[PDB]
């Protein structure tokens, strides 16, 4: 695996320290602590988290007489040295907030204590070890935090025992990490947060430029490949959440310390979570991964002065705040805890610390629908409403492969609506990574909404390189976008050689942003067996032929609803109930129905219609109208008509009152049967009920709202080159202006049609009189 040829971020590796140690100086100095006092006042949120900090049961348990031994359990080894950590830390704090000698006098013995028993002797390199580099990152900045907290009380004979411990463990990092963390994966950057933090704590001792050096260059190795720059993070949400517990630590302490602040290059691995929130701000179950909270609040108070895309005027900071606290946080009750370090954190101080009662919570106020072509992630969105079941959310993943905690998912997508988590990722697995079903059954192609050829999942091209979108489109009334890869490409374990030679282009669209389409192009040089997949997640369900309906009740993850499916062509293919499992969280695993439709074919289309509803809805009269070279039909729903038509080749073609040469055409009727929207992929030509409503030179990628008799209103997907297009006006109406991105083009009107160069595209007004 070449770990540097991913388009990720990286960092200045220059270890910057101060002349002199000051403690405190980690999270805050000597002058802030009353006012970190009275913090817990501010809000109902700082009482809840003064409540639950000044409550640990680290403060009154009995600090162990009782070291374990090499041979122990690797349970226990874990739970010592993470409850070690823990009573140093929160009894440091509770020095700082109330001045009780109790208190000071624990952390110390604790601090005395700090990687006593067996760590050194143990190795981590072994599996499942209890001095992992994963739990001795949080134990070093637990470690350190308490001894940042504590030093000035100390005396000069406590403070050298102390920093001797400190400063042992740093070395032991120092030496081991790259052996420890072989490939650059969290297993790395954790414990180079850890030894940055000690790093920075011991900033006076002789080795501590080269300490911070190394894990700031430890770090750049995870960021570059596992990172994107646009934030994305390919070992998935929970590992994402897993790498913050040391990273956002390390951020505050490197800026609060050194004066260096990354909080600026690190924005986008937060704005990231916000984007791709479902609608009760839950990050999907993709990669080995869980549904996840992204902690944005502990973060927001860096970026008041930080511009974002998910608000006109509101500044990040108020967007990350209002993310957070509009997150449904059910599924991790009673205990709370979402981090996965619920040994060893101490995420209740951590929060009170860096938590800003001052940021108003400000709800984005932009298009739900983002495109991170960048990472290869995409999200249609209709709005941004909390816990709404008006909501729709679609995720259309298509992220090059990295080397761990990987799926078989290129161009999968899920779905969140009527507050119900619908079409689905089969998620992490069970329990835990090292189960034999996770590589059976749930990092496999088929427990994913796929199209595979001969069992071959879909892939990048080449390591490293993201599935290629074209034809973004997002309006008021249809968003639109494909992605293409192929079948005999790069995936992990490494494959070279394949029967046939093979690609997917699989499109999405957003009708009425209401309901989707999902339309496939597969192209091979061989006759081969296609097996498309659709998970509903935890629904029963039901349906005979080409349709399926999975039905939903009240659980940990939504509301009761109903997901209706279709597939084209009916005549073409054969339909396959199957039972697999889906797992959004740890233990919840169980068995649900999914559909695998088959085609054997070269070249050929699949078409699926999908429909969230809510319990009692109508099901749509849902209609295939796919022929030879023509796969598509008919939505009846809400008493409009919706027509799909996808075909392989620009050729005029029919299906249902659609004419046109376009690879895909969309179109809506209103009540009253008149053409009301329509979209069309790389067309020169449409007509409905035989009459022309545009043609072009050249093809057009175009969806347009024609519902206004005085402004036709849409956008146009990207141009290579310009072309004319020609659309028809309302009948005996003139054109008064044409604006494409907020500025006047040329417009003339020959035979009733608008008549407009465009070069590029972006939304399109054309303004009409009477
Ligand atoms: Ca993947
Ligand atoms: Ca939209
Ligand atoms: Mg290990
Ligand atoms: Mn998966």
């Amino acid at each position: 695996a070449n770990y540097e040829t991913y388009d990720g971020f990286k960092v200045s590796e220059e270890p910057v320290l101060p002349e002199k140690e000051v403690h405190p100086s980690l999270w805050f100095t000597k002058s802030d602590i009353q006012k970190i006092k009275e913090k817990k006042n501010e809000d109902s949120f700082t009482a809840e988290l003064w409540e639950e900090i000044s409550n640990s049961p680290y403060l009154t348990m009995e600090i162990p007489t009782d070291i374990p031994s090499a041979t122990d359990s690797d349970t226990d080894i874990h739970k010592y040295y993470g409850n070690m950590s823990r009573i140093a830390k929160y009894n440091a704090f509770m020095y700082l907030m109330t001045g009780k000698s109790e208190y000071r006098l624990r952390a110390t013995e604790a601090l005395k204590r700090a990687f006593d028993g067996p760590i050194y002797e143990m190795d981590p390199t072994v599996s499942g070890s209890g001095v992992d580099e994963i739990y001795r990152a949080v134990w070093a900045q637990n470690f350190a935090t308490a001894y940042d907290w504590i030093q000035p009380y100390l005396s000069d004979e406590d403070d050298e025992i102390i920093r001797e411990r400190l400063a042992k463990e740093a070395q032991v990092v120092y030496e081991n990490l790259y052996t420890w963390g072989p490939r650059p994966h969290n297993h790395l950057s954790k414990p180079a947060w850890g030894l940055g933090t000690l790093a920075l704590t011991l900033s006076d001792h002789p080795d501590a430029s080269k300490w911070l050096n190394r894990a700031l260059e430890a770090a750049n190795t995870n960021t570059l490949y596992f990172f994107n720059k646009d934030g994305h993070y390919r070992e998935g949400a929970h590992y994402y959440v897993y790498s913050l517990v040391n990273l956002i630590p390390f951020l505050y302490h490197y800026k609060n310390v050194s004066g260096v602040n990354y909080f600026p290059e690190y924005k986008n691995i937060f704005e990231w979570a916000v984007k791709i929130r479902n609608g009760r701000g839950w990050m999907p179950n993709v990669e080995d991964s869980w549904i996840k909270p992204a902690p944005t609040h502990m973060v927001a108070s860096q970026y008041k002065d930080t511009d974002t895309d998910l608000h006109s005027t509101a500044k990040l900071a108020n967007i990350l705040q209002w993310s957070y606290f509009n997150t449904d946080f059910r599924p991790w009750e009673p205990d709370g805890s979402y981090t996965g370090a619920s040994y060893d954190d101490t995420w209740d101080i951590d929060q009170y610390l860096t938590y800003d009662s001052t940021i108003e919570q400000i709800k984005p106020d932009v298009s739900g629908t983002v495109f991170m072509n960048n990472s290869g992630q995409t999200v249609f969105r209709s709005d941004w409403n909390f816990n709404n079941p008006n909501s729709r959310y679609l995720l259309f993943q298509g992220v090059a492969e990295a080397d761990n905690h990987y799926h078989y998912d290129h161009l999968s997508f899920i779905i969140h609506a009527e507050n119900q988590m619908m079409a689905s990722d089969s998620g992490y697995s069970r329990n835990s990574y090292g189960e034999g079903i996770r590589t059976s059954w749930y990092l496999t192609a088929e427990a994913h909404n796929v199209i595979t050829a001969n069992g071959e999942h879909p892939k990048d091209v080449s390591e490293n390189t993201t599935p290629v979108s074209r034809y973004d489109m997002d309006t008021d009334f249809f968003d639109f976008q494909e992605k293409e890869a192929v079948y005999d490409g790069f995936t992990f374990p490494e494959k070279n050689s394949y029967d046939f030679s093979g690609k997917q282009i699989r499109a999405i669209g957003f009708p009425r942003q209401d309901y989707f389409v999902v339309a496939d192009q597969l192209f091979s040089d061989k006759e081969v067996q296609y097996d498309l997949y659709l998970h509903g997640g935890r629904g029963e369900m039901s349906g005979e032929g080409n349709y399926r309906l999975w039905t939903y009740e009240d659980d940990r993850y939504g509301q009761e609803a109903k997901m209706a499916a279709w597939v084209f062509p009916s005549k073409e293919s054969i339909f396959i109930d199957k039972e697999g499992e889906v797992n959004y969280e740890a233990g919840a695993f169980n068995s649900y129905g999914y559909l695998n439709a088959r085609q054997i074919a070269k070249d050929t289309m699949f078409m699926q219609i999908i429909v969230p509803l809510s319990k009692y809805a109508d099901i749509p009269e849902v209609v295939d109208l796919s022929t030879d070279d023509v796969v598509g039909g008919t939505v009846v729903k809400d008493n409009e008509k919706d027509t799909f038509m996808q075909q392989l080749n620009n050729a005029e073609n029919s299906l249902g009152d659609i004419t046109t040469d376009a690879t895909f055409a969309y179109t809506n009727e209103n009540s009253n049967n008149e053409l009301q929207h329509f979209s069309v992929r790389q067309g020169t030509s449409l007509d409905y009920k035989g009459e022309n409503i545009f043609v072009s030179n050249k093809p057009i990628t175009f969806a347009l709202d024609i519902s206004d008799e005085t402004q036709y209103k849409g956008t146009i997907a990207a141009l290579n080159e310009t072309v004319e297009l020609r659309v028809k006006n309302p009948v005996g109406v003139p054109t008064e202006s044409v604006v494409v991105n907020g500025e006047n083009i040329e417009f003339s009107v020959e035979d009733g049609y608008t008549v407009i160069q465009v070069a590029e595209g972006g939304d399109i007004n054309i303004n009409f009189g009477e």
